[PDB]
């Protein structure tokens, strides 16, 4: 499924995201849009073998298993095509425990890069919340 803006916001809101762990919902959508460009069926290879998977391109070394990331740990406790659904808790749930790793979103390259020290608030502008 490809998300509109507000209707990912506020799915990400109904799901607990806005100011979890002290990141506002702008900062969510802003991550989720330059990631995926909001699309939950979103893959990408990394050059170390690992893919990054659905609307946060959670990876597979790290957070789920796909079968073929040989040595990775799977510490979402789900397979990586769970995040790949049109309903997004899964990803959801696992994002949660990736920003209380210790970086922040910082974990999230798009994020730092694109996001971080930007009108965030933009990204949720307009939308019945």
């Amino acid at each position: 499924k490809v998300f509109g803006r507000c209707e990912l916001a506020a799915a990400m809101k109904r799901h607990g995201l806005d100011n979890y762990r002290g990141y506002s919902l702008g900062n969510w959508v802003c991550a989720a849009k330059f990631e995926s460009n909001f699309n939950t069926q979103a893959t990408n290879r990394n050059t170390d073998g690992s893919t990054d998977y659905g609307i946060l391109q959670i990876n597979s070394r790290w957070w789920c298993n796909d079968g073929r990331t040989p040595g990775s740990r799977n510490l979402c406790n789900i397979p990586c095509s769970a995040l790949l659904s049109s309903d997004i808790t899964a990803s959801v749930n696992c994002a949660k425990k990736i920003v209380s790793d210790g970086n922040g979103m910082n974990a999230w390259v798009a994020w730092r890069n694109r996001c971080k020290g930007t009108d965030v608030q933009a990204w949720i502008r307009g939308c019945r919340l």
